[PDB]
């Protein structure tokens, strides 16, 4: 019906349909040449996030099976009417959040999602000298959550949305976060308490806490439970609902030291029991006690091996 195209790097593109996301941005499913892609469009007010994600994707070694594939970024329009675009791969199965809303997962489905997710995050967090494009720094994501995990057609996970991500150079202290913070629900207690001047290992432990919560989401919709699988709920939603204040979260996580419920009947299955243990270690109130992404990946391999 439409013979008119937009153009990106001289290639024709058509917009198909939109989905909302953070900072009043949006993401379109689009067709670039003969493939579907995702075109993220940021208002000029969220230029910082656009620039940050572009910079992150421009770091050495940022191409990985478990990292949402970057296609390109540009400023579009006039001096006065500016749009910011960042294009990535499109995944028809969407985010793990939307997936879990509509589907339960078998034990083997759960392990594959967990393992590929942990791999992506372990790789993000890893400092790697010696790449052809340079030295990859450790990178903290800073907004880990099921909505920022996308699923490929075989349920392979990839980590998405680097608008808040922060690199660390062995040379210096942690750089400018520009006052931007993550999704309240998934914030570690020390973030909720307003502890400041975090350094590398602290940012990584913040991601691992949020990752614990995502692993809980998987567990909560897994058929390996020896019992019913309830309808999907977000972490802490049972306790503080779908739209909590910072004060709601502080009360529930810092003050009451509470976490999403790990049911005993989830632990008959030997794998699940081990999953539950891993979750508990990831979301420990003590950041220093939390498991690294690499260690979590190993744990997931073990659960599988035993089953
Ligand atoms: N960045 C980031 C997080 C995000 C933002 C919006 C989002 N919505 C969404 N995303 C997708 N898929 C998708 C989104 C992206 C890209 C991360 C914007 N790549 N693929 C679908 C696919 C099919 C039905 C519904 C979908 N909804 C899914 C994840």
């Amino acid at each position: 019906l439409g013979t008119e195209n937009l153009y990106f790097q001289s290639m024709p593109l058509q917009l198909l349909e939109v989905k909302a996301r953070g900072r009043f941005g949006c993401v379109w499913k689009a067709q670039l040449l003969n493939e579907y892609v995702a075109v993220k469009i940021f208002p000029i007010q969220d230029k910082q996030s656009w620039q940050n994600e572009y910079e992150v994707y421009s770091l050495p070694g940022m191409k990985h099976e478990n990292i949402l594939q970057f296609i390109g970024a540009e400023k579009r329009g006039t001096s006065v009417d500016v749009d910011l675009w960042l294009i990535t791969a499109f995944h028809e199965k969407g985010s793990l959040s939307d997936f879990l809303k509509a589907n339960v997962v078998s034990w083997n489905e759960l392990c594959h999602i967990a393992e590929t997710m942990a791999r992506g995050l372990a790789y993000l967090h890893e400092d790697i000298p010696g790449l052809k494009d340079g030295h990859k720094p450790a990178i903290s994501h800073r907004d880990i959550k099921s909505k920022n995990v996308l699923l490929k057609n075989n349920l392979t996970a990839c980590i998405a949305d680097f608008g808040l991500a922060l690199k660390f150079e062995a040379g210096k202290s942690a750089g400018d976060t520009h006052g931007q913070v993550g999704t309240r629900r998934y914030m570690a207690p020390e973030v909720l308490e307003g502890a400041i001047n975090f350094q590398r290992d602290a940012f990584l432990r913040i991601d691992m806490y949020a990752m614990g919560l995502v692993l809980w989401e998987l567990a909560s919709r897994c058929t390996a439970a020896d019992g019913p699988v309830d309808e999907y709920m977000l972490p802490f939603e049972e306790e503080i609902g779908q739209h909590p204040s910072l004060e709601d979260m502080q009360e529930v996580v810092v003050h009451k030291k509470k976490r999403p419920v790990l049911r005993d009947y989830w632990q008959k299955h030997a794998g699940m029991a081990m999953l539950c243990e891993t979750i508990e270690e990831c979301w420990d109130h003590d950041a220093e006690a939390r498991l690294s992404a690499g260690c979590v990946g190993e744990r997931i391999t073990q659960m599988q091996r035993l089953t």
